[PDB]
């Protein structure tokens, strides 16, 4: 069948804000929802995980598998940026040099965490099997390619791939006109 | 223990088909059983996902984590085909260039999927953490790496590995004697 | 939320141990709890699969998805181990060169199963979306970046990186002052 919620239970669920035509898995797990705000016409599937400050607008699918690590700062997407599966954004990680101790089973003073903003344009698409770190900003209309790793904010309109990722091509624009033409008949 | 259905929840499900010693997690997600056939001995892992047109023959296991989005030309897998945890395969996928809106919330004349069945013939093996695209054959005793990227249909009996794969060794056919003697003990 | 036990229902799995402040998620698996020993302060995230024969310290964190098959000879990772979200450790895989039958379907006779116990000694951090093979010892130390994949044993305090890994630099050791340091002010 399908395995969302109803309209029903989701205001039950108790989001800082959920719009119209939202499409959540029970299969997702969905911890500090009152920081977690939702626009319209979203779908997020099975064993999606979102922790903490998330904010997602209109039009956007977060697909199975994909977790969404907001902690204390963030992360946002904007309208139709979308999230193929098994996907995972932070928003915080801890350090690897081997300056610090690490993870949930240790207090805050001896780790090194670093934490920023994360933002994903409009348009953006981020490809399966991806990994976006911290205090970063994925550009307007940026593709990320599927198994890729994003350390540092990308620029606008291009298409990315690669662990760092290298940019390889220009996204074209088209999406936009299509947006402008999408919206009027709806 | 194990979290497999019995042979009585499995006939609850509603399969086009299903045959004998079929071991299927109550942690996976069936949808659409009404178009999914699944032969002898077959063992699905939990948190698999099966959606949309799925047809698999005899002898195979589709390991934890693993999506199969059969879409509507579906994905094939033939006997002795076996999927490594964690894989995604599509018959159905999403426009990246940017000439086109993009997944499940906007309608399909502003999309532009790539759909076309995949094939897996006797004998492939997809390493974990693998996808494969729309409109592939994986020849038959094709092992694909661990991490593989799969765009393109792909020659009998060999080996391939990286993002996306190039063909690096033959595999061998071994496997093929041992089939014919397993069977005749069997 | 959280979806962890509490420390009763904990006793009600029948861990061949489990110390306490352990955190487990009721969203992950846990097979054949007999043979899986815990330490203290550690925590199993959601969809997370501990099979088989499992051996985890003290201040450790697996994260969400992380798949531990331990089979027989076993996984063990010592204290302050880490391993980041949707990683994979093997204790045992199946032949892909094409010699042998594979996976759970066949019987033993026609397959040919690699294995090998997998350790992580002390302070070894694993990156998200990796995979671990047989018969590796990680030593103590050790960094592995996101989307890595070791089919050998690490050396001590060095980070790798890549498909399979290759040491790119040493880790600091600052660490081993700091759990002295935390250990002492407890
Ligand atoms: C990123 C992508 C769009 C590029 O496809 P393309 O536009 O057809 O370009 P090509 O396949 O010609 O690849 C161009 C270069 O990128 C490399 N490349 C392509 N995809 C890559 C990836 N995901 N990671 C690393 N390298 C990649 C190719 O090897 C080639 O390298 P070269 O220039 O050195 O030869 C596609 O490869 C991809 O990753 N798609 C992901 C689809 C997806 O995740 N869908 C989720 C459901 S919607
Ligand atoms: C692909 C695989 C079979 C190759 O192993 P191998 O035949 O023992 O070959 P090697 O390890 O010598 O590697 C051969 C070449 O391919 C590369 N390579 C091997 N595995 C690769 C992988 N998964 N991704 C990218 N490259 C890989 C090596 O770098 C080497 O490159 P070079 O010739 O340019 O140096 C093995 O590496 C693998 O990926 N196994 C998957 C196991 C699995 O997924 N199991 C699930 C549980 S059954
Ligand atoms: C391994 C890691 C620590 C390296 O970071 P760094 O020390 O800042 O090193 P750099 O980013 O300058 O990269 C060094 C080299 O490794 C390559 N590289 C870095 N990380 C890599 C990775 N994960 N896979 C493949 N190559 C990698 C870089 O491209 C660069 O190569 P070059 O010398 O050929 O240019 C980091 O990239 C990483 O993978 N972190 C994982 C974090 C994680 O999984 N967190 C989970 C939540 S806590
Ligand atoms: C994955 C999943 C599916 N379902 C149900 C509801 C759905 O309408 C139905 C089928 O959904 P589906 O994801 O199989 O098929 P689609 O609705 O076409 O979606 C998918 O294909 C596209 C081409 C990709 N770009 C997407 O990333 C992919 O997830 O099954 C759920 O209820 N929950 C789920 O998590
Ligand atoms: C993964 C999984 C396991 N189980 C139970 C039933 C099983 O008999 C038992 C142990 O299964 P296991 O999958 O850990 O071990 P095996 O049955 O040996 O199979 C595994 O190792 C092989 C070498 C790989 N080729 C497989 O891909 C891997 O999944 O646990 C489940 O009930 N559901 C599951 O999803
Ligand atoms: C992931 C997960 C979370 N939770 C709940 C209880 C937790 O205390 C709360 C926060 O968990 P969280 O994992 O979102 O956030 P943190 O407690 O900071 O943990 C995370 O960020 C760190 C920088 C990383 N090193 C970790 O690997 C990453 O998972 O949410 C659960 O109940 N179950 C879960 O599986
Ligand atoms: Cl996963």
């Amino acid at each position: 069948m399908n395995s969302f919620y109803s309209q029903e239970e989701l205001k039950k669920i108790g989001f800082l804000s959920v719009g119209k035509n939202v499409l959540i898995s029970k299969k997702a797990s969905i911890y500090n929802p009152g920081v977690i705000s939702i626009g319209n016409n979203v779908r997020i599937d099975d064993f999606c995980i979102l922790s903490g400050k998330v904010t997602i607008g209109s039009y956007s699918h977060i697909a199975a598998y994909t977790a969404l690590y907001g902690g204390e700062v963030g992360i946002e997407m904007y309208d139709f940026a979308n999230i193929a599966s098994r996907t995972i954004v932070y928003a915080a990680i801890d350090d690897f040099s081997g300056n610090a101790l690490m993870g949930p089973t240790i207090p805050n003073q001896y780790k090194n965490v670093k934490t920023g903003k994360v933002i994903l344009k409009k348009h953006v698409i981020i490809g399966a099997h991806s990994i976006i770190f911290p205090n970063v900003v994925i550009g307007e209309g940026v593709a990320v390619g599927a198994m890729s790793m994003v350390k540092e904010s990308l620029d606008d309109w291009y298409i990315y791939v690669g662990v760092p990722v290298r940019k390889i091509k220009a996204r074209k624009r088209k999406i936009v006109e299509l947006e402008n033409e999408f919206l009027k008949s709806m």
